[PDB]
This record gives structure tokens, sequence and C-alpha cells, in this order.
């Protein structure tokens, strides 16, 4: 079989699947591991955006009541080191010890804040396990299909510990670990003992090429089979080569900028709001995205299903109100830094250059500060920074509650003093079933989010890849690459 060569924007600092949650980790850990339930993006001929959930490590499952789901595990599934998958591995994956309890904070810093209100799993037998929540949760199934729920081997993971496991991962997935050179490459090889569709590449190499121009050159020269994280300005050149093409899709993620609200100038909402109200998103979408990016009506996305609000108004744009907020905030004209890891995010620096000019027109002076991969700056040296959030559930709970809620990092680490009402609503939507009360609570949370501006949503990126026409592979509407029954050569 052909070896697959990928030129990527970046690499995660660990292959521990929860710590690898980012724009760059899932395309790798999706190959090493499996989940109990998987999303089939290609269900019923869909162009990589189907919402259908299908059996994966769980052959079947059944919701018992408002807070428990029983899973019947596929038998004779082997981890890469030979160990057979059992309910004990699944129980460990979703345990207090490894994932969501207080002891897990050191190993998986965001484990607890991104998890449901789990109770300890119950192992019924070697192939039967029940996942439970202490309080009602109708999100167990969507959680279990998500990037939080890749199944790790209990004994091997405990032996190494989360850090060393992150450098030598073992999973049940179609590709097994070969090597990891931090900040340079990850190499995987075919797991020919895979339980599902057999791997079609002999090897996969994820080679970091941080500068997108160099990545495009690598595809043109024949060094890479597929490249990631391009902008729509690269489409015409790549498609001019008869043996190459672009493959793009709008993904269930939003780009944003956010603030270190421990900094004096951002403790209060006024200047955060001034900066938010001066962003002309449609002009950025036209200039940098060739109309392909999508601007959402607040923290509100169609993948939320029953908790998506299609009637919501656009996020405000008001240059004159922004000018008045700069004056009322007492802002004295001092430059404010905005950190970016180059173009880790497609259009990060071009968007920042536009926003710097928009902010100059309201009297705020912003300056770019770049940081290298793996060297995220110290928190107290950051003021503004760019970020993104993958919308990882078929529900509005994610990402507003896990990221911006009372137990989340935006309030605890980055100092957002959220109104008490916002936190009360976060607690309510966590346990309520779908209905008018829950739907209205998310809309009020969205309104407070826009009023407070702890972050400023820019748009959903149009994720552009480029590939050799002789490498058959279709993108999916999420920040990952799927190769199961979706990778062939010739
Ligand atoms: O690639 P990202 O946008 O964010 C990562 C961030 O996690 C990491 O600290 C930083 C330094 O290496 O690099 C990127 O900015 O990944 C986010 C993730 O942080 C978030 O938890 C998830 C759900 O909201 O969405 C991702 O897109």
């Amino acid at each position: 079989r052909r070896a697959l060569r990928l030129g990527v924007n970046g690499l995660p600092n660990s292959l521990e699947p929860v710590n690898a949650i980012s724009n760059v980790g899932p395309r790798i850990v999706n190959q090493i591991f499996d989940t109990l339930i998987a999303r089939d993006f290609f269900a019923k001929g869909a162009p990589g955006n189907a919402i259908d959930l299908v059996p994966a490590l769980a052959e079947s499952w059944e919701r018992i009541d408002e807070k428990s789901v029983r899973f019947k595990l596929r038998q004779k599934v082997m981890f890469h080191d030979g160990v057979e998958l059992t309910a004990d591995d699944v129980a460990y994956t979703f345990s207090s010890e490894r994932l969501w309890g207080p002891e897990a904070i050191k190993k998986i810093p965001l484990g607890k804040s991104y998890s449901l209100d789990f109770d300890e799993p119950v192992v019924e037998d070697k192939y039967t396990v029940t996942l439970r929540t202490k309080t009602p949760s109708y999100l167990i199934e969507t959680f279990v299909a998500s990037w939080m729920s890749r199944i790790v081997p209990k004994e091997y993971y405990k032996k190494l510990g989360a850090v060393d496991f992150g450098n030598k991962p073992v999973g049940t997935g179609p590709y097994k670990f070969v090597e990891f050179v931090a900040g340079d490459r990850v190499v995987l090889e075919a797991n020919d003992a895979y339980w599902g569709p057999k791997p079609t590449a002999s090897k996969i190499t994820y080679q970091i090429v941080a500068e997108p121009a160099t990545r495009v050159a690598g595809l043109i020269s024949g060094e890479y089979d597929i490249i990631t994280t391009l902008t729509p300005d690269d489409i015409q050149l790549i498609n001019s080569y008869p043996d190459l093409e672009t493959r793009g899709t709008l993904i269930e993620n939003f780009h944003m900028f956010t603030f270190n609200m421990n900094q004096e100038v951002f403790k209060d909402k006024k200047l955060r709001r001034a900066l938010a109200l001066a962003v002309n998103r449609p002009i950025m979408v036209e200039a940098l995205w060739k109309k392909q990016a999508s601007i959402p009506a607040g923290f509100n996305f169609p993948n939320y299903g029953e908790t998506f609000d299609p009637k919501r108004k656009a996020m405000e744009y008001n240059v004159e109100e922004a000018k008045r907020l700069v004056k009322e905030s007492g802002y004295d004209g001092t430059p404010i830094t905005y950190h970016t890891m180059g173009n880790y995010y497609a259009n990060a620096m071009p968007a920042l250059m536009m926003m710097i000019e928009m902010w100059k027109q309201i009297g705020v002076n912003v300056v770019m500060k770049t940081y290298a991969p793996g060297s995220f700056p110290p928190d107290n040296q950051t003021w503004m920074r760019n970020w993104s959030n993958g919308q990882w559930m078929t529900d509005a709970y994610a990402t507003i509650v896990p990221e911006f809620g009372p137990n989340g990092q935006v309030q605890k680490r980055w100092g957002w003093k959220a109104p008490a009402e916002f936190n009360e609503l976060c607690q309510k939507v966590t346990v309520l079933p779908n209905g008018k009360e829950r739907f209205d609570a998310y809309n009020r949370m969205r309104d407070i989010f826009e009023e407070e501006a702890p972050a400023v949503i820019l748009y959903q990126p149009y994720d552009v890849y480029a590939a050799r026409k002789d490498v058959h592979w279709k993108p999916v509407s999420f920040e990952m690459m799927e190769f199961r029954n979706n990778l062939s050569f010739g």
C-alpha cells in the first residue's frame, strides 16, 4: 500500500486523546483510537456532513432513563499491544480517576470542565458497561460519540501515566503509533488487526509545515499527498494544476478572539464590547474568505439541532457606539497586544491586520505579537489572543457551557467575571430536557455572552485542504480527517 504524506498546519503537544483536543490533534487521534458510538458523516450519500450516529466499539446501546446508558461492547476487539478491549477499559476511560474527578486535573486539565456530571461507570460484565450522570443528562450519547470519548487501555495507560501515554499512545484504531518528534512529525502505521474497515495506507506521516506558502509548494513539488488549513485565496492556483485540487467544507467550529480578563484594561466589559462592535465581519469574509466563511447569529449553530435558534438576529456592528465605549472606558491610547501562533488558524494574521485597522478607526491601538508552536506565552503577558471552538455536540451545551460556564477556563483561568444569571442558566440547561425553558435559557445565555464580550465570535471557517487527484479522500464538516472507507489511491 501507498504511504500517505500530510503537510499540516500544526501538531498537538500530546497524543493523549482528551489533551489532543484542538484543530490539529483529532486528525491524528481519530486514527489511533475509536469511540463507542461514531458519527457517520457520509451516511446516505451525504457530502461529509451527515449527523447520523452509528455503532463503533459498542455494538449496541440503550438509554435506561434520564441519566444512564448501557453499552454492549463489540467482542475480540484488540488494542495495538494485543490487550483485548473490555468494559474495564471503558469504565477507566470515563472514570473519576482518569477523566472528571479532582485527581484527574493534573493529568487532563480540562477533563472535568469538559465532562458531563458523571457518576462512576458500572461494569456489568466483560462486555457490558453503563455510563451514568449524578443528575439528569440527555447528552450522554452525543458526549460518547465525541472527541472527549476515545477509549484508552486501562492497564497500559495506568502503567505509563497520562504524560508518557501521550508520547506512546495505544488504541484500538485503524492506525498504530510509530513515532512522535515534538513540533516536527507524527508517524503512524497500518493496524492490519483492525476490527472495522481495514486501513488503506501503509503509513501516515503528519509533517508540520507552519507557513502555508511552503505547504502549498510541498504539494506542487510532490512532497505531500494532502495539505491542510489553506485559505480560499489559494484555491485558483492549486486548481490550475491538472493533477491537484482543493477540497473544502464549512466545519462545525468558529474562529474568535478573546481576552485575558485578569488584565486591568479587560476586567470590565466596556473595551471588550468596543472591540467587538468595531469588527466588520462581512468585509473580512469578502476579502479573506471569498464569501465561503459563515457568520453565525451569536453563539448559535445549526448542529445544535433542537437548541439552534434560526430566528436570532446578527451580532451587532456599531462603529459609533464602539467609539463612545472607548471614551467611557477611560482607555488612554496605550497599545494592546494580540497574540497569534502565526497562521495556525487559516487567515489568522490577515484577519488581525484588518481588525487592527478597524480598531484604529475607533481609537484603539492594537499590535500583533507572534508566538512559536509549543511556546504559548505566559498568561499575564497576553491581553488579546485568537482561538477557536469546535461545536462538538448535537446540542447547544457545547461549547458555551464547557468553555464559558462557571466551572470553565474562561471564568476560572482567564478571569471572566460572568453575571450570576449566566452561571444559573448554565446549571439549568445542563439538567433540563429539551423544551421551551431550555431553549429560552440558551437564548438568554447568548444575549449575556454578546453583552459581556468574554470572546468575540468572528465566523465559521471554510476549511480548505488540497490534495493530489490520485489520493481519494473527502473532508468532513469537523476539525478532523476521516480515513475509514474514505481513503484510496489511483
Ligand atoms: O486549536 P484550538 O482552537 O486551540 C488550541 C489551544 O487549545 C491551545 O491551547 C493552543 C496552544 O497550543 O493552540 C490552539 O490555540 O482548539 C480548540 C480547543 O482549545 C477547544 O477546547 C475546542 C472546543 O471548544 O475547540 C478547538 O477548536
